């Protein structure tokens, strides 16, 4: 098997679990094998905040200071004079991993204990958002906070992103900012063929942490939702993206 | 000087124009020298879509069928049956230059002397659009069809960017879609730091020639609007990406 392959080419763990949503035929590699979420938990934030906000309420302006800013604020760095609206947040959010961005949205929804409630709610048991970012990326071994499953990933990116947990319109805005992803070209996009649409939203952590959550939409048909992470033995570890990118490979060759 | 080595080390002849946007100070290098603009015109193609159509009206669906397909359409070519939307022959055309998507988009503003007329209407007495992909890449020296110069593709792409050729909203679209370029990796991106922001759209035509025209943000600080243009003597010569991403650091260091 090739994701064993994988994991020996590139000395690293790899969770996989991918739902072709046309079919239920499903693709599983370590699918319950816990992981540091990392910054693939923006994505189910924005999902959160969209249950709880109108779309004209996202308008809303939040102003913030030097404090909000944490370890990577690409977008939030910019605007700490003019402060940013709940749209511009959830952009940042998901299309720079901007950690503040991720902070402040995360205040406005009541906080991680909030977040893991409204997770609860929607039929997730598994993902367990304790921390604030960057806190949340230290994970180690053995530990549940801030961790989560590629199962679990999926089933919440798809139930926020594809079936009913917001309203259309709702989904249309999460689907357009992951679609607009900039962070994600060397993982789940480099292991698709260009002209299949890719939402996506990655993260990176302690222990090597590399992990990328995808809707895929072939030319016609119905979607695949994925969930690709990875972890390494020590706790300053390097990632590569390309692990990812072969692991896509390998699930669209399981499924098509 | 430096582009005078970086000619002699690629055999190439280069066209460089850069305009500081803050301080309005200038690097130049050949700047009125006419080149084949090659895919570069997508850009300003997208610009001339941009103004004439309401971003609702980008939603229009264009059917097309295998006869609108061309030379290269990495997108175009996996929707025949479904059709495109003027939107997503806009990403298509800048982010994978995807030249069935040009022709798609030039038939809907009126065509190449639709685009040569609304040019005008901007400023630009420079860039002569005559053709449709991929005709529009067969210059011989010394013609004057599908050409222009890197201060008036400077001009052009800052008008519709950065200026008041287009609305802030649209702004927005082109520029986005620019920075989330798929083609243009090893030129333009390849001489500046990474983490700075970089708009691009890249060319490749005969004669070797090979163009990124791009906006670049440097990591505070007005944004620098940059065309490096090059071509080389025999018709069927081939180009080498990293001229351009030479010259770019040339331009940098000029700058700072
Ligand atoms: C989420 O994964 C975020 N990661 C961290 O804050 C931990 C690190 C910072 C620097 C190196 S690890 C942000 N997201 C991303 C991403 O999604 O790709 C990255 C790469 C770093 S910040
Ligand atoms: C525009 O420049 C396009 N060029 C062509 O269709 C002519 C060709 C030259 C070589 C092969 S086909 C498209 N854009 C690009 C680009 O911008 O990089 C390339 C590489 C070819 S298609």
């Amino acid at each position: 098997d090739d994701f064993a392959k994988l994991e020996e080419q590139f000395d690293a763990k790899l969770g996989i679990f991918a739902l072709d949503t046309g079919t239920n035929r499903t693709v599983a590699y370590r699918p319950d094998e816990r992981f540091a979420f990392a910054s693939t938990i923006k994505a189910l934030t924005v999902g959160v905040l969209l249950q709880q906000k109108s779309i004209e309420d996202l308008n809303q302006r939040i102003t913030y200071t030097r404090d909000d800013l944490v370890n990577y604020n690409p977008i939030t760095e910019k605007h700490v004079d003019t402060g940013m609206t709940l749209k511009e947040l959830a952009d940042a959010s998901l299309r720079y991993s901007d950690n503040a961005a991720q902070n402040l949205i995360l205040k406005q929804i009541g906080g991680p204990e909030s977040l893991k409630k409204e997770l609860r709610k929607i039929g997730d048991e598994v993902t367990n958002p304790e921390r604030f970012s960057p806190e949340l990326n230290e994970v180690n071994p053995g530990e549940t906070q801030d961790t989560s499953t590629a199962r679990a990933l999926v089933t919440s990116l798809r139930a926020f992103a594809l079936e009913d947990k917001l309203p259309s319109e709702k989904r249309e805005l999460l689907i357009d900012w992951m679609k607009r992803n900039t962070t994600g070209d060397a993982l789940i996009r480099a292991g698709v063929p260009d002209g299949w649409e890719v939402a996506d939203k990655t993260g990176a952590a302690s222990y090597g942490t590399r992990n990328d959550i995808a809707i895929i939409w072939p030319p016609k048909g119905d979607p695949v939702v994925l969930a690709v992470l990875s972890s390494r033995d020590k706790k300053d570890a390097k990632y590569d993206d390309k692990l990812i990118a072969e692991a896509t490979k390998v699930v669209m060759k399981a499924l098509n």
